[PDB]
């Protein structure tokens, strides 16, 4: 009987129950959290991890908040490298809770957790069995299972290797789906979790999920020192999960988009990465490690789309300058199935938006209805073009460019639309 | 009373109950598996195999996961050649299970399986009665029945001969239907199992089940070193069963499309291959083995279509380059029977898609709906052409090409549509 | 109380009950057999044969599987020539079953059947009372009744004479209706049994029951060594009953289309052939023997059509080459009676197909609806021409071709449509 701090009549509830069929999910709202869905998913993911693994095993959780691991009889190595700015306050709250139940609870090893804390504030390199202050690439504990809950700011292969050489055979990564970042989107949204994200180059946009601009009359533009001439995604992006900000990096996010099979080649030598939980943009990936190189890797990563996924071209204004960039999002499967019949023809963005609103009135958040409509209007258009320019079966028409090279014409692809029950396949680096 | 890890209200349930009338299939969902239908079908296939064969017989299963064979009183030779990269993790889980029930269960010969495991990790050539680490062409155990559960990456005649010389009289192959690869399709889908497969040449496509492309403006194409000038399916294909990747080969897949009667001719010398279970793209084939050469072989293989099967030409964009290739899929029999009345005429693909959507709103997955529409729109067109160009009865009009040869005009065949209650007959190699 | 391994709600059930009024047919599905109707008909045919004949008589069954004849107190001479490739496997299964009830059942003479088996695998010419390994024209057993269940690959007069000189007075042939093959059809279908059959020259066709072709762009045809110039049925045909292949010969199949009265003239010298069971393409014919020559023969064979029978010209593509050939099938009597009103006029194949589908939506299989429509569209057309070109009563207009010969004009006959309650009369050879 798992309890979730969400509304008793929230639409996400059902989806959550579909994501965790082995648990009886019951709502109990005690906080008007702006991102309660994320916390509920994280709670059920942790409960699933505890259920699925060995009860007698030390559990190290990378970059974790020690306050959340309370009331858990399982041994936890709450790794707190003290790197981020939020960590001192998390430790303060954890110490407050640890000092508030000295003679209240005894089965949760709190009596030894007090000693562990007193030890770690004596010598900075104090590797207590249950708590330490080091990064994941420097901790010396030798446990069996690793946990990365909402940990995106770290290189996945390096950390996985560092725990693999540390005896960790199982790793769990609970976090946002990394498929949008393998598509190189300038901005995107997880509407089911009230989450938005955007590259720093479009944080001053107008009509995206995470942006803020100013009223202007259409004056002369900035005498920019840099010409620009190109708007391409940069490494630094901003995540707004409710009203909370996280600065993330595209390289580190893509590092966690591990293929199904990959190799770890360092001092010690195959590994697997499978998506065991996937709900409306939040995923739980079960990585498992095994010493010795066995088999061979294709370097291919697969994402299965229960709901529709879109990455489309859209025109906005950044600081008042009209530009076009890519925006990604998720659309519920019911909406995608109801849109199949209409999308057989060329539909204008306005009619598509009106039909989408009619199907909504809310299954999907209205704030991203327009762009999706445009996406569909592009998709149904492009497919129609593929109807008109029917090529011969198995013939490529390439022109010899007066040299030893061959060139072809690339069509206009404005929308990438992964329908429900489809899969995105992306070539990724293996054999780290 | 067989229990299936599927939803309690899933549409596939009924089809599953229609595939195993001997059993009482009851749903019990404990995992949100992206490919639960595949595992349910495999489970019932194993149960059917166990019911239909001799209880007193050592049962060797080729390339099997030893964890699934637990709680089975029948003797199992779990052959684990340690070739793929997922196998060490399977052995780790199997050893965990074998060490977690030492004093718990005693009727499953686990006490002896522990000794077998400790034997196999002592000498690499330890052929224990219940476990060994060798390929199917090198193991020396002499049992009576062979099982190939989801084993596609092996040569069927070679493995069948190697087990026939080992005394194996019965072989079972549970896996995806191999008819699409005898048709040489570039890509295909088993929608009832959320499965999408594609040739490596078209993994960067736009609107197929297994693909992922990027947004482009229509720039100059790649200055390719190879001219191309032909798009034909290659040996390497990728399977996505839910969110799991499998690199398969066309030759080994076609090797398992055995004819009804074929001969094994080596050191020792008829064989039969029949499809005993067939459900919406997943088949269980019962190969029966017999020493000596008896009768004669036609070299013909037969596939019966309970549901409609389609392999049609479709135009997509691979890496932004517009090409045309073949895509195959299955369509429910109810849909095919409802489409029969209108397909007497020429119907545009848009009208076909709208009629398909009206008949769907879901019997079939919507992401396959458009292309099937195209297929039907092509098929109904081509049939109409055969109506217009009525030839004479038993006359072939071939022109003498000013030589001792004869030539004829080939018509445009863009769609192969095997309706329900039809059969595909393909000439394959016999007498290996 | 006969039990049939068919669905409890199958539409064939009623027809089966109409074909065996003396039995109580009850469904009991224990296998998802692709050709369960054929096996149910064979079971009831065998049981009807057993009921209708002398309980105290040795019953030799030609080319039979010995596993089927189990649980039958009647003495059986299961003749197994070992000619086909399926015989080692059926005998292996039979030995398994005989060895699995050595202390279970004792009223089925199994204790003596074990001795008979041990005898036949000692000397190859061991003619045991109940089992032997010889062809029907070499076995020396002298019994009273012969049974040919699904035995098409043998010459009817030769085998019938060979068992007539062996004292067999009664013979039963349970198999497929041979009327389509006396009409010399290139392809055909028994839809009620999911059965198709095609000549080897049209196995690469496009839109028939048993065919499989490939997508082509309409390129240059094969530089054939043979000119062709004629497409006529050949001796070798392929039968697909569900998903099982049988290579049959037209000569041996037509051999069993025996007339009502025929003579056997050899060393010993009338015989009768009557169709005692007929159901939707499956026939049980009762042949009765009498020594000596009595009466005289007309050489005429009669087939009574309870349901409509069609053989019509249709245009398809064999290996992409557009040709026209004959296709035969059966149509339910209700459909034919509903077809009578509108066939008084000329009806386009499209309208005929639409009205046929309206009458169907399934009484008849949809996959053969179009061609039948074409057939009807031709038939109602040709009849109309006979109405327009009204000749005189008893006058034959024939031109003297400047010689002692006379010639007439032959009309275009594209469809033969034997309506229900009609008979096909064919002149066949007698006095073998
Ligand atoms: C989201 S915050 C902590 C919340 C945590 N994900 C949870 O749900 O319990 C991410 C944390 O990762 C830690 N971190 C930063 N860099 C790290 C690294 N290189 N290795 C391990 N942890 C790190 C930071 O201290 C930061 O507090
Ligand atoms: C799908 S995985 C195992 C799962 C298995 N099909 C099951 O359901 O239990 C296929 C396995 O076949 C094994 N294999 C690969 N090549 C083989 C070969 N040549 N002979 C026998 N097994 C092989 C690999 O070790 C791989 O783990
Ligand atoms: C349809 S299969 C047997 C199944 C059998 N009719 C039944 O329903 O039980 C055809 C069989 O005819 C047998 N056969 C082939 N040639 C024969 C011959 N010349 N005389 C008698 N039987 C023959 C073969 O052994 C083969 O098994
Ligand atoms: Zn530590
Ligand atoms: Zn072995
Ligand atoms: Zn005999």
């Amino acid at each position: 009987p798992v309890y979730v701090d969400i509304d008793a009549d929230s639409a996400f509830l059902k989806a959550l129950q579909r994501a965790y069929p082995m648990f009886e999910v019951e709502p109990r709202q005690v906080t008007p959290n702006d991102h309660a869905n994320a916390r509920a998913f994280s709670h059920l993911a942790i409960k699933l991890i505890e259920q699925e693994i060995d009860p007698d095993s030390t559990i190290l959780d990378i970059g974790s908040a020690p306050a959340r691991r309370m009331m858990s009889d399982r041994k936890y190595h709450c790794v707190c490298p003290m790197r981020s700015a939020e960590d001192p306050e998390r430790l303060a709250n954890y110490a407050r809770k640890l000092a508030s139940a000295a003679g209240k609870v005894l089965d949760r090893n709190i009596s030894g957790k007090i000693g562990d804390l007193q030890a770690v504030m004596a010598v900075p390199d104090t590797e207590t069995p249950t708590f330490c202050l080091h990064t994941d690439v420097s901790c010396r504990q030798r446990a069996d299972v690793a946990i990365y809950q909402d940990v995106y700011a770290v290189h996945a292969p390096t950390s996985l290797y560092h725990q693999a050489i540390k005896g960790v055979r199982l790793a769990y990564w609970v976090g946002f789906d990394t498929t949008p970042f393998m598509y190189n989107a300038m901005a995107g949204a997880y509407p089911s979790y009230s989450t938005n994200w955007a590259d720093e180059q479009v944080l001053k946009a107008k009509n995206i999920g995470l942006c803020s601009t100013d009223l202007t009359e259409g004056r002369r533009g900035k005498l920019s020192i840099m010409r620009g001439k190109k708007l391409e995604p940069c490494d630094r992006v901003l995540f707004s999960v409710g009203s909370t900000l996280y600065p993330e990096s595209r390289k580190l996010l893509k590092s966690w988009h591990l293929p199904s099979v990959f190799h770890l080649k360092g001092k010690l030598s195959t590994c697997r990465c499978d998506t065991v939980v996937s709900c409306e943009g939040y995923v739980v990936k079960r990585i498992t490690m095994s010493p010795g190189l066995y088999g061979k890797t294709t370097g291919y990563a697969v994402t299965h789309h229960a709901d529709g996924f879109l990455m489309c071209k859209t025109t906005d204004t950044v600081d008042g300058e009209r530009v076009s960039f890519s925006v990604c999002t998720y659309v519920p499967a019911t909406i995608c199935d109801q849109m199949t019949g209409i999308l057989a023809t060329e539909v204008t963005p306005e009619d598509a938006q009106k039909l989408l609103v009619g199907l909504n009135q809310n299954t999907m958040k209205n704030y991203m209805i327009p762009v999706v409509a445009q996406a569909f209007s592009k998709w149904a258009k492009e497919c129609r073009k593929d109807m008109e320019d029917e090529k011969l079966l198995g013939v490529r028409e390439r022109t010899l460019t007066c040299c030893c090279l061959w060139a072809f014409k690339k069509q206009k692809t404005h929308t990438v639309y992964k329908r429900p029950d489809t899969q995105s396949i992306q070539k990724v680096q293996a054999e780290f």
